[PDB]
């Protein structure tokens, strides 16, 4: 269950000292990453999110206006050009306000929900680095909701729904929740904080989610909910955040026209569910011990022959699976069937499709899993329909037989 | 009237600010086009047997000195510091791909190894030289590297050529001009090495009946290159494609593989990009089509609409059916009159707009019209989804 060990064995990624804390994603690892993105994108569509992309760097002068400069200055990478200093972004929030700022916005356009797989950089010390968990270059599944004060409650409700929806896809059911309240150094009135803390509380209570208050641990710009998941070893992983913000929009001149035809500043909600996606792949690697569910598996099916005699049956079967949209390889090497099954079991291939004479003659295929389960001979088109359904639904379970 | 800057504003594709010179903020609809272009490149990566990888945003200056590009790229690179060490923000993906190749023992059976990346790169060039999307600082090339033997060079260049013409034809670019750049004064390798490398490129083009002009002395110091230049509907030249041989970077970065005789051989590297900067290519396409993007590229492909409040439920069923077929669709159930709605999506270049009246609901049909302002009449629901699916999935330049 060591993601560094498993990552090296399965050839997912590597790290080296010429680029501390930044991942070289190999083909198979990048396949896992991309499928994770596809999954998040399907959630973004279902929950009515835009997807944008911002630039990697921005003038220090703009970062000075955010309210984050003094707190982040030591953690940012900077770079110079033509007497101007640029910060490499450690967060996507200011960039999203820049996009919001183009074109006149109305009350009609709110809530405006804006997501991004934004590659951010944080200059942490080198000794603090550790595989995929603590990295310098990271991609959060971050997003921002711009809304009215009256809309906050419904939008936190949706965020909450989206969090438990996404976590239960990977088999994470034990979730611990903390609501962090007003710090000592903060902005805004006491009744603004009363309302904001009440909206987060009521939203959790409306969904029958237990939580503990964390006194004085909120950010200066608003209160937050944090979600901590537990893996199959019962280890805690803080991942999710819903963070209200009454500072950044006004700080970066964000506005919209209300029903009463008056200029109003929108409330901002920061939300990430998985958190750092590099880290989350690390968490999944250890949760599953390298046995990634079929939909995430780099190679989903390996088709193999017993002898040279079945090679063209394997080729046709392999082409059928390519056409069905399945990540498939053909193992036509001059090796024993047991040697082929052992190698791909160790590579954690979900399904091995074995083709002997009896399978060829009947128009069938013998299905073996990486767990060692023999599901017997099955009709080829029936196996493909069942493989598709497993992938389509993102099931944790392999087929029954 | 085909300025990408104007169309990009009108269709809400992107913007740029002085706070981030030459670096694009992709809005929802612009980013949709970018990602579809990415989907298209990936289908070609699969067809032409490419791996896809992702490398780090920066690496140590000490490594960039060992590549041999330091003296040439010194002024063109963004640099940053951390813990008494200097890191260069990457202007290209070539070293990083070799670092991936250096992991795990490679043999002759692994070659040719083809490694692609949508690599986010940065170049520090004067702000006066920036022009919309055509010349930017933050760019994303459809870059790839092929690691192969000396004998395999001829076949991989052939594959690169095929991939270039295949991809340009998808967007309607048929006028292609080709240049072969030869040995400069300051260079690497023996004379017989350049005799092989130039001949490899020249013979590959000659065998394909591709006429080219020699561009004498204008190659890199580490090998010759082919350059591909396409022409838009206004007959403007855009250099996009490059196929560059490299007999230097592998050796200098300790790239090796176990040959057929069980001894360490250094592989040769083919650098290749087809679209080039994808921000720039999006720019070229925006102008080529004047915002009337082919349906597969269009940010919003279909908009379903009700004549009055009565049809509300029928629009939602039709929208869902379209969404199940894999079509980027938006229901428009506002209360602003029919012509008002049509006008708005017409001006945003939505390929198809589906009006739903009483005669259409009872008959089980839909009234289709185009962004051009052309009536296709009342047609069957399921036959329209079939027609759109073929148009989208085949990546047709033509509409119905
Ligand atoms: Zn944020
Ligand atoms: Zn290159």
């Amino acid at each position: 269950r060591d993601h560094r060990k498993i990552g090296k064995q399965l050839d997912l990624y590597h790290m080296q000292e010429e680029a501390p804390g930044m991942v070289f994603w190999h083909n198979d690892g990048w396949t896992i990453f991309r499928e994770l993105e596809v999954f998040v994108r399907s959630k973004l569509k279902e929950y009515q999110y835009q997807e944008v992309k911002g630039p990697f760097m921005m003038d220090r002068v703009l970062w000075e206006k955010t309210g984050h400069w003094d707190n982040y200055k030591d953690a940012m990478f900077t770079t110079s050009s033509e007497n101007r200093e640029y910060c490499i972004k450690p967060m996507n929030c200011p960039g999203h306000v820049q996009i919001f700022n183009q074109g006149l916005k109305s009350y009609r356009d709110l809530p405006l929900r804006m997501a991004e797989f934004g590659s951010c950089h944080r200059n942490e010390p080198s000794g603090a680095l550790h595989g995929l968990m603590r990295v310098r270059g990271f991609t959060q599944d971050d997003a921002h909701i711009f809304c009215t004060e009256e809309q906050i409650r419904d939008e936190v409700n949706a965020c909450i729904r989206m969090v438990y929806d996404m976590y239960s896809t990977f088999g994470f059911e034990k979730i611990v929740v903390k609501l962090s309240t007003r710090p000592d150094k903060r902005i805004g009135s006491d009744e603004m904080w009363d309302r904001a803390e009440a909206d987060l509380a009521v939203a959790l209570e409306e969904n029958n989610i237990p939580f503990e208050y964390q006194l004085g641990e909120g950010a200066f710009y608003g209160p937050k909910i944090e979600f901590t998941l537990y893996d199959c070893l019962d280890r805690a992983w803080q991942c999710g955040t819903v963070q209200l913000d009454f500072s950044l929009p006004s700080r970066l001149s964000a506005s919209y026209v209300g029903e009463d035809n008056e200029r109003k500043v929108p409330v901002m909600i920061h939300r990430a569910i998985l958190g750092s996606m590099e880290r989350f792949i690390g968490i999944l690697t250890e949760e599953f011990a390298g046995f990634f569910p079929t939909w995430l598996a780099p190679v989903q099916v390996v088709v193999m022959n017993i002898t040279d005699s079945q090679s063209e049956y394997v080729n046709e079967l392999t082409q059928k699976l390519q056409n069905a949209g399945i990540r498939v390889k053909a193992d036509l090497r001059n090796e024993k069937i047991g040697f082929k099954i052992r190698e791909h079991t160790l590579r954690r291939v979900p399904y091995m499709l074995v083709c002997g004479d009896k399978e060829v003659e009947a128009g069938k295929v013998a299905v073996r899993t990486r767990r060692g389960k023999d599901l017997g001979s099955l009709d080829v088109n029936d196996v493909i329909e069942k493989l598709q359904q497993e992938i389509r639904s993102r099931s944790l379970q392999q087929l029954e037989e």
